[PDB]
């Protein structure tokens, strides 16, 4: 219950909720956005760090599943396995497939890195709505199901870019804060800069401008969704936890990552 497992799944649930009505289920909390986007509806644990029953996981699922289909979406379930472990095993064997176990790296203050820039090469936090549209243009074709439209408060989120000779070509973004966690997610370059560190860097920046401005105390993430193997642990990240990503039958299971 005090482990950082727990604290980024609660505070993963934290933010998720301020824009999504909830359907408890015992040891689950189905979670319905406004919009069908599918990945914008998913079932998280609705109590990290606590025990469960596995008795109450079938009625649980069979209850957000109904929920789910009454709206037509398709029922995906992101846990992490510290803050409840077994669980998705027991909920691999009442029908989701598990798709996939990326890890989660986190930092804290103190131990963040940026790396120097390149001759050439400046960052800029994002303070438009013109520039969050060249954010999320850049990070386009990756990956992402967790800072748009622009807002102007740093708390609630924010992304950066990463421009070489004044032009943006990458690009980081951080969730709004939650029991001072933020996730760093949105991380892209643009083809034609790929493999010269520019992603490393917006992901520094942005990791950095949600400590020195957006108050957080813990940052993380998960890697590869843009496709590049850069090494985070240059940037002091470390791995932590283990997320736990898995779909119903049909539907969007073959989108999931």
């Amino acid at each position: 219950a005090m482990g950082i497992a727990a604290r980024i799944a609660s505070a993963q649930l934290q933010g998720l909720v301020r824009s999504r009505r909830q359907v408890v289920a015992g040891p689950l909390v189905g979670l319905l956005h406004d919009e069908d986007v599918w990945f914008l509806s998913r079932a998280v644990a609705a109590e990290p760090g606590v025990p469960f029953d596995p008795a109450e996981v079938p009625w649980a699922l069979e209850t957000i599943r109904k929920a789910f289909a009454a709206e037509d979406r398709w029922l995906s379930a992101e846990l992490v396995e510290e803050a409840n472990p077994g669980l998705a095993y027991v909920l691999v064997e009442h029908g989701m497939t598990i798709v996939s176990r990326p890890p989660l790296l986190a930092v804290e203050p103190g131990d963040l890195l940026v790396p120097e820039f390149p001759a050439g090469v400046t960052a800029a936090v994002v303070a438009s709505a013109e520039e969050q549209e060249a954010a999320n243009a850049i990070a386009g074709d990756a990956y992402e199901t967790d800072a748009s439209p622009f807002q102007p408060e740093p708390a609630d989120g924010g992304a950066v870019l990463i421009r070489m000779d004044g032009v943006p070509v990458a690009t980081a973004a951080w969730t709004a804060i939650a029991d001072g966690v933020t996730e760093v997610a949105g991380v892209g370059t643009l083809h034609s800069h790929r493999r010269q560190g520019l992603g490393a860097l917006a992901t520094a920046y942005a990791t950095q401008q949600a400590f020195e401005v957006g108050g957080a105390t813990l940052a993380w993430l998960t890697p590869g969704d843009d496709g590049a193997d850069r090494i985070y642990r240059r940037l002091g990240y470390e791995p932590k936890a283990t997320a736990v990503h898995l779909g119903d039958p049909g539907g969007h299971l073959a989108d999931l990552r």
